[PDB]
């Protein structure tokens, strides 16, 4: 927890109390009583809870919270504590990387050179730049999930969001290290890039190679089958290029857009090569206007599918992006003509599915823009963070989730409305906003029905059987990743049985599970951590 910041304690059941007390555990000594608030239902768990509200102690130091024959675990008041966790999620990207051999002794995480076949890819139809079967460098960047798949809609999403909390505290983030493994990203790090962004070319870099001459970008890149629980360098068979979609060349635009802006300062080539990559999608997306999403059979038999057959969200990011970072007033005419509704409304948290919110963020902040539509834009933000703040002010976990909200990647979720709470608060400050997404951080780390941390590393509980190959098949912890969270509509069979056989059924706030094959609750993904990542960024202490 944090000194200036709100202190709930989230007490399920013990009805029958009316006070509490924080003790010192060092002293033994009460620094704060009070009175509990009263018991209150919860829909999406079916808990009865209360709070302990000990917002006004301030000390730093470690404290329980005793409620009748009971106390909490320790916990620590500090400024300092959210930087290890924020370290610990950057870092896991490293550790992700495909194409390079990893010896960590931080983690301890250690693999030979993983996918190195991804120099030679085979395309897996024909197109007017390859025959089928043809090899393509699609090497490099960072594996999906607990696959080896490498995927661009999420990847392009990811690498957004990283860069958005670059660009949220630069200067937290120039003098934060990564500690890179020896042997990874040599150029880069003698010309002195901060870590965070050494990192981030790394999935630039790879997502540079998914595009073809015309512009337009392939979807993924994979094998045939699922591997089992094996290290990347014993997963030996063909990889291919799979896919063609527009939704994913826009997301391309989108990050390339951004990373323009963002490296400018740093490497004036690359800051061009992706600037003008962006432009190359952008006009292959102008030229081609209609949604392709280019399926050939047996293109999932070994990786996710990702499939969106509608494009819009996407291409106005990409076209947002574009304004922001080149102040070509055309993009904003262009923006106008065909994605008014989104300079009216339809604010949602950024996923693989929908960056309304990043082409969004980036028209206001596009010097560009007109000045009545970025008006707009502000008004859509806050609309969309009051509708959080509502819910999770009277939410007894202060979750920003409602029963329904329990679906396949839940926590990615509440991170990204967080997220949400976050650009809101930039664009028109707003205590509440900070306060808002602070506490889905408080239920990120365990505060919340399920009794567990969803960031494994971190937590009195946290996952311990991820499902991730690296980790399942070095039996080594890798701290900082963020699973799919809570879901009640199911998707493994682990998760299935247990939702079919519970009687009562289980309450969705619940529906979790920590075993290897529980994939639609307990993977993590690369664009679960990144939101995680943006609203730590906003709370760990500078140095």
């Amino acid at each position: 927890m944090l000194p200036e910041f709100p202190k709930i304690a989230v007490v399920a059941g013990s009805e029958a109390e009316s006070v509490f007390r924080v003790v010192d555990i060092g002293t033994g000594d009460v620094v704060y009583e009070g009175r509990l608030s009263d018991s209150v239902y919860d829909d999406a768990s079916g808990d009865t809870v209360r709070h302990a509200d000990f917002g006004e102690w301030k000390r730093p130091g470690s404290y329980s919270v005793t409620v009748g024959r009971s106390s909490s675990a320790p916990f620590r008041i500090g400024n300092d504590v959210y930087r290890a966790p924020l370290i610990q999620a950057a870092r896991s990207y490293t550790l992700a990387r495909a194409g390079v051999a990893i010896d960590d002794p931080v983690t301890g995480l250690r693999h030979d050179v993983g996918h190195a076949q991804d120099k030679q890819a085979m395309l897996f139809f024909e197109d007017p730049f390859h025959r089928q079967g043809d090899p393509i460098d699609v090497s490099g960047g960072w594996y999906d999930a607990g696959d080896y798949g490498k995927y661009v809609p999420t990847g392009a999403v990811a690498a957004a969001q990283l860069m958005l909390a670059w660009e949220m505290r630069p200067e937290l983030w120039r003098s934060l290290s990564l500690s890179l493994p020896a042997g990874l990203s040599e150029p880069e790090r003698r010309a002195g890039l901060p870590d965070l962004l050494v990192e981030i070319k790394y999935e630039l870099d790879w997502l540079l190679r998914m595009q073809r001459p015309d512009g337009a970008v392939y979807l993924k890149v994979a094998g045939g089958a699922w591997p089992g629980y094996i290290r990347p360098e014993e997963d030996t068979a063909d990889r291919y290029v799979f896919g063609l979609s527009t939704y994913g060349t826009a997301q391309f635009a989108g990050a390339a857009a951004m990373g323009a802006r963002v490296y400018a300062p740093f490497l004036p080539d690359y800051a061009r090569k992706l600037l003008d990559a962006a432009i190359r999608a952008q006009r292959y997306l102008e030229q081609h206007p209609d949604p392709e999403f280019r399926y050939d059979e047996g293109q999932n038999n070994g990786s996710g599918p990702y499939e969106k057959r509608t494009d819009r969200e996407e291409r106005f990011w990409a076209a947002a992006e574009l304004l922001r970072t080149t102040d070509d007033a055309r993009y904003d005419a262009y923006i106008r003509e065909h994605f008014s509704d989104f300079l009216e409304g339809k604010t949602s948290a950024v996923f693989w599915g929908n960056t309304v919110l990043l082409g969004q963020w980036a028209y206001v902040n596009a010097e560009r823009a007109d000045a009545d539509h970025k008006a707009s834009v502000r008004a859509s933000l806050t609309a969309y963070a009051d509708e959080l703040v509502r819910w999770a002010s009277a939410n007894g976990y202060r979750s920003v989730l409602r029963p329904t909200d329990y679906f396949w990647g839940s926590a990615r979720e509440a991170m990204g409305r967080a997220q949400a709470l976050l650009l809101a608060d930039a664009v028109a400050p707003n205590r509440a906003y900070l306060e808002t997404a602070l506490d889905q951080a408080h239920w990120l780390f365990g505060r919340n029905a399920a009794g567990t941390s969803f960031m494994t590393g971190i937590g009195m509980h946290s996952p311990q059987k991820p499902h991730h190959r690296l980790v399942a098949s070095t039996q080594t912890l890798i701290p900082g990743l963020v699973v799919g969270g809570p879901n009640a509509q199911g998707g493994d069979p682990i998760m299935d049985r247990l939702l079919r056989e519970s009687d009562p059924r289980v309450f969705p706030a619940k529906a979790y599970v920590d075993d290897w094959e529980a994939y639609s609750v307990n993977e993590p993904a690369i664009d679960y951590t990144a939101p995680a990542v943006f609203v730590l960024t906003r709370f760990a202490e500078d140095r």
